[PDB]
């Protein structure tokens, strides 16, 4: 043939996709390096992004005044250290639900992380959280529950995620609500991925967000104040707390992120 | 503050960059799967990329003396069915040394799998293979060995990829030539991962690129045909044929592709 066809795999064409509006409401302890972590794996994805900090009415971080009158792409609802008290209990929990029900209406996806996950599942869904007799706590093995959904692209079967809480909403309690479904889930940790009205929401009970050391620094935290606190589970060799940390999480990690920004943030 | 601040993650703009020239030589017995496992792959990227396919001198295909006075970005040696044999006893062993040493000076990138791996280690650096007493056959837990290089960004410290092959290079044999590095090693199935002269050359002798039911039809293939063949390990539930296949591989396949492409095909 004097004409021999080449196969192209066209250019991804990204210049003229307007930049996504992310906010980050920050309730973590560890503002900064929960910021950091967030940052880096927001950074996966080819589109431009500007992100707005926000923290609590209680220079670049905003409080939720600012924006009641904008619109977001994304949303992200961090972890808070407030797990033990009753949602209603929180210092805060008038502004998070006025910020919760904004959501709604006003981003187009909003994802949660541990407690963020937990307080947007009661006040969106009415599940409630559990405590529990010891701290899950470490990298544990899941299981990917739905085929052929955006956020789960590119998953292994299995695959690791961090968690760290004492406590846990249920599946069963996941399970009864309609515009809820289970992503994955782990035999030992439990509930990890859940998406609500079709992305609408993301809840990660999981911490895929954390780098190397977070569960380390967490451990060697706890041990300090006295408290009774075992080794992170499937996380130091041998379980040795002087070890390097193994990390089996990082790749689902940015799988997460990066599949909630293109498919779910993103819409065409 | 009157003028508060956002965090931009800056449009990754690669529309101006140029389109890479990508060469396949298909070696497999299953043609079709592998080309099409492989183009799937190399999707992979936002790059875009001019895929030519080759196959030996023994109307997409074309052959080497068509290309021999061009340049590629990359190249990719598939696995053969000839692993039995001394390399000089195969059939094309001229005509693929002649591309072998083609790639040293006119291919940026030369990713080799499987026999194509054990042919480049053995042409280019006398790596010799040695049979098996079994088939390794399976799916494999391996760890990364080398911190900070490009291939490996985004890994887990720990993860899965597909061996199926009767013959092996050796871990010491690998490790006394300097030109080459080991990046990824597996208890069970020894070396998968090599880099030579600095991406020059990848090597990976196992099969990332194999989808959900490769290994289930070679193990039916080989079943039917009268052959000894074990349950591959690692992919079965309870180890049970008729189970739907584990695929705990499929996202470093995805990683391994993505980041030859864009870090070692790709030069800025
Ligand atoms: N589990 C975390 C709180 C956020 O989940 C900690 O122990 O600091
Ligand atoms: N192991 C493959 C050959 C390519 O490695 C097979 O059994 O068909």
């Amino acid at each position: 043939e004097e004409n021999i066809f080449v196969m192209t795999k066209e250019r991804a064409e990204t210049q003229d996709i307007r930049a996504l509006k992310i906010a980050i409401l920050n309730l973590m302890p560890t503002k900064q390096e929960t910021e950091a972590q967030l940052l880096r794996l927001i950074g996966n994805t080819p589109l431009q992004l500007d992100v707005h900090l926000l923290h609590m009415e209680s220079s670049f971080y905003k409080t939720f005044r600012d924006i009641e009158n904008e619109k977001f792409d994304g949303l992200i609802i961090t972890g808070a250290p407030v797990e033990t008290l009753s949602f209603e209990e929180v210092d805060y929990w008038e502004e998070l639900k006025r910020i919760m029900e904004y959501s709604k209406t006003n981003v187009t996806s909003t994802l949660h992380i541990c407690w963020g996950a937990q307080a947007g599942l009661y006040h969106h869904y009415g599940v409630q959280k559990y405590p529990l007799k010891e701290k899950m706590f470490g990298v544990f093995e899941h299981e990917v529950r739905e085929q052929h959904v955006k956020l789960l692209q590119g998953f292994d079967e299995l695959f690791f995620a961090v968690h760290s809480r004492h406590t846990e909403v249920r599946e069963s309690d996941i399970r009864e609500v309609k515009e809820l479904t289970l992503l994955a889930n782990s035999e030992e940790a439990g509930v990890h991925l859940v998406i609500g009205q079709e992305g609408r929401q993301v809840f990660a009970l999981g911490h895929s967000e954390y780098s190397c050391d977070t569960l380390k620094q967490e451990y060697e935290r706890d041990r300090d104040k006295g408290l009774n606190i075992d080794v992170p589970k499937n996380y130091f060799k041998h379980d040795n707390p002087n070890e390097k940390p193994l990390v089996r999480w990082r790749s689902h990690g940015n799988l997460l992120f990066s599949n909630w920004l293109n498919y779910y943030v993103y819409q065409e």
